[PDB]
């Protein structure tokens, strides 16, 4: 169930790169993170996630589509859920702690977006194994 997890692409189009072990465990976590996202009433019919093959899902450049892979104003890694319970689902069932870089709660300035320390994550840079 280990997922690799790597930050790819270019400053103005960074991607998130999530690779499982198999296409089983793919469609299971979309089958996870599709039912929560509508439970709510986050849109991601068609962004930001993105199957590619094998064995990948991508999380798609944020845009102005407000969902998705961003370079912070302090050069990190950042992914915008919209709500924080589908963050805080998405990372949780990703095995990505929240240790592993800014995560705003409840109320706080971006509550809904998780930053990776930029330590830890870097465009271009290693992958991250989780769910070990």
């Amino acid at each position: 169930s280990s997922i690799s997890i790597s930050a790819i692409g270019n400053v103005d189009s960074p991607m998130i790169r999530i690779t499982f072990q198999n296409q089983t465990e793919r469609e299971f976590f979309l089958n996870k993170i599709t039912d929560k996202a509508k439970s709510l009433g986050v849109n991601i019919s068609t962004h930001p996630f993105e199957i590619k093959e094998p064995n990948m899902v991508l999380i798609k450049p944020s845009k102005y589509n407000k969902l998705g892979c961003y370079i912070s104003k302090n050069k990190e890694i950042a992914i915008n859920f919209g709500r924080t319970d589908f963050r805080d689902f998405v990372l949780s069932n990703l095995g990505v702690g929240s240790h592993l870089g800014t995560c705003p709660t409840k109320n706080e300035t971006g509550n809904d977006t998780f930053y990776f320390h930029q330590e830890n994550l870097s465009l271009n840079g290693p992958a991250l194994s989780v769910n070990t």
